């Protein structure tokens, strides 16, 4: 209902949410993904080359 | 003042601390210890030396 007043409400909790230190979360990605590895069972049958160009 | 009843407060303090989970813990200090450094400037003398044999 009062679907244009939805634009700003929408914006609103869009700007919200949190900042992210880029210099600790690459750092972090990079030393965490150097050797850590998913496990070979069937859960994780595909899961391990999406991040294998990451 | 009243120093024996001390042992149980300083013992209920220490009873306190927090848990640690110790793979999170040292796969994190394995990882992050691999390259990260200090600089080398005048502060950090003899610092890095500590940090050598861990």
């Amino acid at each position: 209902d009062e679907i244009d007043k939805q634009n700003q409400v929408i914006l609103s909790e869009l700007c919200k949410q949190q900042a992210q230190d880029l210099i600790w979360a690459i750092r972090t990605l990079r030393a965490n993904f150097r050797d850590h590895q998913l496990e070979s069972s069937p859960r994780y049958d595909k899961i391990e080359d999406l991040f294998e160009p990451l």
